[PDB]
């Protein structure tokens, strides 16, 4: 059972899930239990599913099992603080989508897989890794005793898999820019309609971005340490690009590491702040993410001064 400190701190948007890997499953079960019900999934089936998901994440610096549960936690905190908006089925789906959203990631971007001519990029031309993450999700569900959705009707089953599919695809950051532009225009014209399925999908997609980027909404020590793991992957990819004979973008070039703070400024300005600003306009109870994001922007500006 969860320690008292976790029971309290887990409700904070800026909760960090800690270094004890064996606690992460119970943290996820607790979150799912509170967001749906303890008669939401069969406990034994769910545990088996969780452990098989864990096993198909890799030991990479950032796109690992810890990131998966951290992203699920952000989604938990958004849903907990926006009660009455999402159906039981959406909440179930979104927490599972978050847990599964980087399955079998290698620590390389879609663009690297494309330049490499990796077989996955011939199979899935766009949002390559994200299509694979969803394929892995389904393959795990199809294992004997791993169908956590077995009590649902076939219709509800197809529905939840489509919720998961759209939510995982949406974590392809290339899609965020267009989605967020559409959502901002909808907000300002007063045309956003949460009862319209296409708008609803967009909002869920932004939520997925916000959860995926959530390292920038933690307290500064967490944010700064998490950035080390992110760059360990980016620089490894940059090395690989150099080995293909291709000059990497500065973000992936370890030789431009002194430009990290400027690079962070750029990301906060073009990606993170607009993401949480738009999210807060649609779901005002998510304001603490935006606030923590602004505080971290200020820290990066302080690093530069
Ligand atoms: C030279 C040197 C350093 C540079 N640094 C940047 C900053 O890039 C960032 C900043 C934050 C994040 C981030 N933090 N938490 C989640 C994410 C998003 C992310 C993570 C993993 N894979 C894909 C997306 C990603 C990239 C930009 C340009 C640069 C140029
Ligand atoms: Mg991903
Ligand atoms: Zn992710």
């Amino acid at each position: 059972n969860l320690p008292a400190r976790i029971c309290r701190d887990i409700e904070l948007f800026h909760f960090d899930i800690g270094p004890f890997e064996n606690m992460w499953p119970g943290i996820f079960v607790y979150m799912i239990h509170r967001s749906c019900g303890t008669s939401c999934f069969e406990l034994e089936k769910l545990c088996r599913f969780i452990m098989s998901v864990k096993k198909n994440y890799r030991r990479v610096p950032y796109h690992n099992w810890k990131h998966a549960v951290t992203v699920a936690h952000c989604m938990y905190a958004i849903l907990q603080n926006n009660n009455g908006l999402f159906t039981d089925l959406e909440r179930k789906g979104l927490l599972i989508a978050c847990l599964c959203h980087d399955l079998d990631h290698r620590g390389f971007s879609n663009s690297y897989l494309q330049k490499f001519d990796h077989p996955l990029a011939a199979l899935y031309s766009t949002s390559t890794m994200e299509q694979h993450h969803f394929s892995q999700t389904v393959s795990i569900l199809q294992l004997e005793g791993h169908n956590i959705f077995s009590t649902l009707s076939s219709s509800e089953y197809e529905q939840v898999l489509e919720i998961i599919r759209k939510a995982i695809i949406a974590t392809d950051l290339a899609l965020y820019f267009g989605n967020r532009k559409q959502l901002e225009e909808m907000y300002q014209t007063g045309s956003l309609n949460l009862h319209n399925q296409s708008h609803r999908d967009r909002v869920i997609g932004l939520m997925m971005t916000a959860c995926d980027l959530c390292s920038v909404t933690k307290l500064w020590p967490v944010t700064k340490l998490t950035a080390n793991d992110i760059y360990a992957e980016f620089w490894a990819e940059g090395d690989e690009m150099k080995k293909l004979g291709i000059q990497p973008i500065p973000m992936m070039d370890r030789d431009k590491r002194d430009e990290v703070p400027q690079g962070q400024l750029g990301f906060y300005n073009a990606v993170a702040i607009p993401c949480y600003t738009t999210l807060t306009q649609i779901l005002p109870p998510t304001e603490p993410l935006l606030k923590a994001c602004r505080d971290n922007l200020n820290q990066w500006e302080k690093v530069i001064r």
